[PDB]
């Protein structure tokens, strides 16, 4: 991968692999969430970021966090195929940063995908969200396109939704959920593509059959630690539209919220 | 990646992703044994296969894991290039063997190696049966003749007799259930899954102090879509070695053992 001509954007290259697809043998959602990461961590290193902390970033314990990430998926890749992914970031004000991403076939040059996602500050130690100082807000502007460009233009898109909670009884639902090594980051904190699979374990197998993932639209309230049990909850809403729910399987604490669109095949 | 000169064998080089490394910034054993995978099934695309021949097809025959053995020096960073070459061998009729050699892209050096033995069986009944001469021709011709083996010494680790773990178990993970991601194109249970849920009964405490050097696992049953497992543990041993045993909440049916070997850091 490499950064564009005017170091304001990153675009990389990757090869779908065999353990990388569903049945319809095509990358699953999953495996594109993993690529998104992958791409915006190479972006970061490629302007400077160790091993996304800012200077300011680490002499106060903060770092970034997701509050929400939407994406929309016309075509999934299939295995075998070269899917060429572009990234870029844009202040958001005082609230935090946004992070784009555009999927193209590397064949056809078509756009087959296109994510967004909002990343706000917070206290490592204590987790209070806080608000991007003025001095953090320096350090990462010369590496961000001054000039608006969003993924998701559109007045009045899917990725800028509120979302209602889902309310029990829920339709469906899958308990007992526990993440397991391989679900945790080198930080040892339950990575963020889990929950997107967390969210889908509760959508019938009839469904998922029958229909493919077209947007996903995913609101991240706490953390789930390491010894933490979910449950998933869903309801329809209705193409098809559902409402989900991810809380602890104890005291019921919300740790997540979202809807699914998805077409018949 | 491509086929080597005489066309016997295969190479691929790997970047290892952010997503791939656990606590120490390397690759984890379940990456490694992700990457062994995906060698292989291109190792096969090249060489014609649509892993089943003309007449495995005809008979509704497919090739599957019976042993996997895995012996890690280094584990590849997070960013550095791993390369992988792999090759199979006819074990009479038997079965098939495959074996990998893992090396650092830069130093040349082996940082690890593989090898596992495979089995023919029915797709419908599950039943195992001898390898056909009919069978045999058609992938000896993408075969070396010689012997090259990636464990050669006289009394190696890989071909050790595994004992039944005796209960009580020292250490267990109860209630582990596959996900979506867990399954393959096939819907079926990814081998990679097994590892993962192996190790799960190891404690923190000794993954934190220790690596992995060595892996060996033995498949008995498949675990289905709806089967819950039970991982089992217990200290058998500078280095520390397990025993493991996997088996089926309900009814305690034994889906896998295997031993484990680690050295401090
Ligand atoms: C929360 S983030 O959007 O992933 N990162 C914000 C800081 C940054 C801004 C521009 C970059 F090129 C790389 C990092
Ligand atoms: C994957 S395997 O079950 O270990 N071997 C099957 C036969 C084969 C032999 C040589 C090849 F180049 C590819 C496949």
């Amino acid at each position: 991968g490499s950064l564009t001509e005017d170091g304001l954007s990153y675009k990389e290259k990757f090869v779908v692999r065999s353990y990388e697809v569903g049945s319809n043998k095509t990358a699953t959602v999953e495996t594109i969430a993993n690529l998104l990461q992958e791409v915006g961590c190479n972006h970061a290193q490629s302007v400077g970021f160790s091993t996304a902390t800012t200077t300011t970033m680490r002499k106060l314990h903060l770092i970034w966090v997701t509050a929400r990430m939407h994406i929309e998926i016309y075509k999934y890749p299939a295995w075998g195929d070269v899917v060429e992914i572009e990234t870029w970031c844009q202040s958001e004000g005082r609230i935090g940063t946004r992070r784009d991403w555009i999927l193209k076939d590397s064949v056809t040059g078509e756009v087959t995908g296109r994510a967004t996602s909002k990343w706000v500050m917070m206290n490592q130690d204590t987790r209070r969200l806080q608000k991007v100082s003025d001095d953090v807000r320096d350090e990462y502007l010369v590496f961000c396109p001054q000039e608006p460009r969003l993924a998701f233009p559109e007045e009045n898109n899917r990725s800028l939704k509120k979302i209602p909670k889902l309310e029990d009884p829920a339709q469906y639902s899958m308990i007992g959920l526990k993440p397991r090594r391989a679900d945790l980051d080198m930080n040892q904190h339950v990575n963020n593509v889990t929950y997107i699979g967390w969210v889908l374990e509760s959508i019938p197998q009839e469904i998922v059959d029958t229909h493919e993932l077209q947007v996903i639209t995913l609101d991240y309230r706490r953390e789930c630690q390491q010894d933490d049990v979910v449950d998933s909850l869903t309801t329809t809403t209705s193409d098809s539209q559902f409402l989900h729910l991810l809380r602890l399987s104890g005291d019921g604490q919300e740790i997540n919220r979202g809807t699914t669109l998805w077409r018949k095949k």
